[PDB]
């Protein structure tokens, strides 16, 4: 009633019963008389630059979290379980924090990706290659994880999950951070004429790199150097072995005239700015990958005004009347693009999924998440594709979407808070 | 400020500050915790049954809609203005009710659509037409109103936006309902051998038709009788003279086989099952239109899998790569269909709006609102095109939602309350 929400599709008059958003903690930004679902960031976590958990805090939340991973693993109450909870009791104490053993770890990992309410693809939660990097004390050791990463993950083409996770956060000691937003990523530049060469979204990233050494190649699709930062000292640029960073040369399975366009996209979508959160520990660095959905190459970074914005030049060579919005030209070319995408990263074999398919699975894993952990948080906003959305089968899904932890949240960009 | 919000366009960087949320005072249904902004009938003040309203309850409401009136015209606190009020409570505690002058029920129309966050098309919520039909008093009345709308909107395919608003609730008189969900649609019948013939969404008010007398032509589009209640009285049917219902075949600029598709819709959409609520009064018969755009019946009528869906035959007949899902055949028929609507339209100068032309309209408003009005709540979940959402620019557009009033809200169905 009260409690027992309820979520029905429209298409297929199913109605689902959520009870796990009660586990909820955290707020959604949403009041009592106003709705902020599409507010981007409500910044009820874009972590500001002050103060961490304090000795106090920090133990609930473990508390939280430790009993969370016994629950699962059928050892609730268990001596095992009270065992760990003193020894993080104590362990906190006297360190003003605590590890998390590698059990704990992947756990919590694996459930930030469950608990991400704008992924589509948490259908594949439980299969996570966890990297744990906590070791790691220099941008050098920092560099050779990624790349590990990166080839794990591209494996040759056959696209695998993966994410690792670098030294939690101290406070006044300083962190890791990969100032790239992903791993890989073209370069934008800003020419003379108030145009922009390459990815506009990138520009001034790039211009920190160029600022820091980095010879551009002033190109349309030049990777980016990876930028990283360790306990807290100045970033060092590194670039990725080409022979690691696989690329798809587009091209459609009609227009000939295509290729002719000279358009390229990357492989691996490796988000790199976000951080991990387990037990009231924060992992400022914990790039984790998957694969993509066509649209948010095709749709999102070559049609979206602000990024590459190719639809013009793909309507003319199409020979379409771009003279009537009426024509819905614009529409035309935005499906020919996001057709040779699909097309030739399953030409060269390269993992990739379609909208289509991509929202089917997501239903099933929701009707999986209801049955077996009752309910699954979904930002409707952000789960509907950029493209044909009606005829997507979560465009009818009704989503509830409650914040849970371990979470993945968004922070600050490490260039308008490292000083020096 | 820290109570100013901003919502911001991710595409202009265009940052708007919101005041007029804090007139609000109704229910979301979202809290700190949770948001339903993808729920359909997010139950939070949809509009009880069983009695209605009390002295206790009106007057306050009454009280905030004139202070509001008054402000508008620029009299708030003059002699009209608290004589008004004296009057309206007055007449309140005696006649346990109040009527609303034809000056104020105009300014309740047009800001209850003005206040519709649902709605993309309202940058033209200042031009209607109001018809006030608070005289009628039988069904035979009903439609000779709703006949004098259909013909003063259609206006030969200049479509007008207008509404016929009738008798206000009571307790025991009772209601005027229409039955119709839209004024004009066409009827749906499952057949015994599991197919559906016509709109498949009318199947239960057609059921209900043809119980109450009406003659089947048991076809495709068969535009369905009215169903009219008076005061509270079982509901009688009624035929919409043919050369009142303005339609149009539906084919294509380049393909000839469209016109063997069988298609056709009419051309004015209007709703006539909501509830307008104003200073207290709730009217459960007012019927408003205005016009198409082309996704309705592009995207959501002739596609959805529910309604006609009708992309398969149109994607043979295109003869598309209909075996795997990545060749996007069915967003490539989606957009030729939607075409057609279009075009099908503007040739029989029937009055109609593209998805690109409307969205960009309503940014304009937007814009325009928050700095007459100082903001406007609008529901990002429907006010993003089914189809091409993000080469739209709401689509990058932050929107708080929020409910004001005088509004329009859902009522249950009449035939399952409607004793007798
Ligand atoms: C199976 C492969 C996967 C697919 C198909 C997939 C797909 C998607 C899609 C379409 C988005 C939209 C991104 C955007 O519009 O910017 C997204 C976002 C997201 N995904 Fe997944 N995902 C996958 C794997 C992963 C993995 C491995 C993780 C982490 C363990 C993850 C965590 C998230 C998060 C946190 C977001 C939020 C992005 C943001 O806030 O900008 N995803 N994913
Ligand atoms: C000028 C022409 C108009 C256009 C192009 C426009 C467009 C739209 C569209 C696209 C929808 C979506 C409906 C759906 O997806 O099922 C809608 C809904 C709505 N519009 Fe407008 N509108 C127009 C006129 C009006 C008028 C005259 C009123 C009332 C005075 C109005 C009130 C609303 C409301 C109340 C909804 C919510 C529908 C619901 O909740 O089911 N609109 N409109
Ligand atoms: C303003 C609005 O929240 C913003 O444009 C959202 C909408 N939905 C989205 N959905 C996905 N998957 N990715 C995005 O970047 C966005 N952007
Ligand atoms: C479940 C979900 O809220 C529902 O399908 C919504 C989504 N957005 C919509 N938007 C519009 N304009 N019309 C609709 O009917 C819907 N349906
Ligand atoms: N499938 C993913 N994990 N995507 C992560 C974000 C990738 C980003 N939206 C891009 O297309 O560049
Ligand atoms: N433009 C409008 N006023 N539309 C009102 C609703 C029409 C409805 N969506 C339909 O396609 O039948
Ligand atoms: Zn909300």
């Amino acid at each position: 009633g009260p409690r027992f929400l309820k979520v029905k599709n429209w298409e297929t008059d199913v109605v689902l019963t959520d009870t796990l958003h009660l586990k909820s903690t955290l707020e959604t930004g949403c009041t009592e008389h106003i709705c902020m679902g599409s507010i981007m960031l409500p910044s009820q976590h874009t972590r500001k630059p002050e103060d961490v958990r304090t000795k106090d805090q920090l133990f609930p939340l473990a508390k939280e979290f430790l009993d969370q991973y016994y629950s699962s693993i059928k050892r609730f109450g268990s001596k095992a379980h009270m065992d760990r909870l003193e020894e993080v009791n104590k362990e906190i104490e006297s360190t003003s924090t605590y590890q998390l053993k590698d059990t704990e770890l992947i756990y919590g990992a694996k459930h930030a990706w469950r608990n991400a309410s704008r992924c589509v693809g948490r259908i594949q939660w439980s299969k996570l290659q966890v990297f744990d990097a906590r070791d790691c004390t220099t941008a050098h050791g920092m560099f050779n994880y990624i790349c590990n990463h990166v080839k794990y993950a591209t494996n040759k083409g056959n696209l695998r999950s993966a994410i690792t996770i670098f030294p939690q956060r101290t406070d006044g000691k300083h962190d890791f951070r990969v100032w790239n937003s992903q791993l890989i990523r073209y370069a934008g530049y800003k020419q003379p004429d108030g145009s922009t060469l390459g990815d506009p979204a990138n520009v001034q990233f790039t211009e920190i790199c160029i600022q820091q050494g980095w010879k551009a190649p002033r190109g349309r699709f030049d990777v980016l150097p990876l930028l990283l930062q360790a306990n807290g000292n100045d970033p060092e640029l590194f670039q990725i072995p080409p022979e690691l960073v696989l690329e798809v040369p587009i091209r459609h399975p009609k227009f000939d005239w295509f290729k002719d366009l000279g358009l390229k996209w990357y492989g691996l979508p490796a988000v790199s700015n976000m951080l991990l959160e387990i037990g009231g520990l924060e992992f400022s660095a914990c790039p984790f990958s998957g694969w993509y959905m066509g649209t948010e190459i095709g749709v999102r970074d070559y049609c979206d005004n602000s990024r590459y914005n190719i639809l013009e030049e793909v309507a003319k060579k199409m020979d379409l009347d771009m003279r009537k919005t009426s024509s819905l030209w614009k529409d035309q070319a935005l499906v020919e693009i996001n057709i040779a995408v699909l097309y030739s990263f399953q030409s060269d074999k390269v993992t990739i999924v379609d909208h289509h398919s991509a929202t089917e699975s997501f239903i099933k894993h929701m009707e999986n998440e209801y049955r077996c952990r009752g309910g699954c948080p979904a930002d409707w906003v952000w789960i509907v594709p950029p493209m044909s959305g009606s005829i997507t089968p979560v465009f009818h899904q009704e989503m509830l979407n409650y914040r849970l932890t371990p979470s993945f949240e968004y922070q600050p960009d490490p260039w308008n808070t490292h000083v020096w």
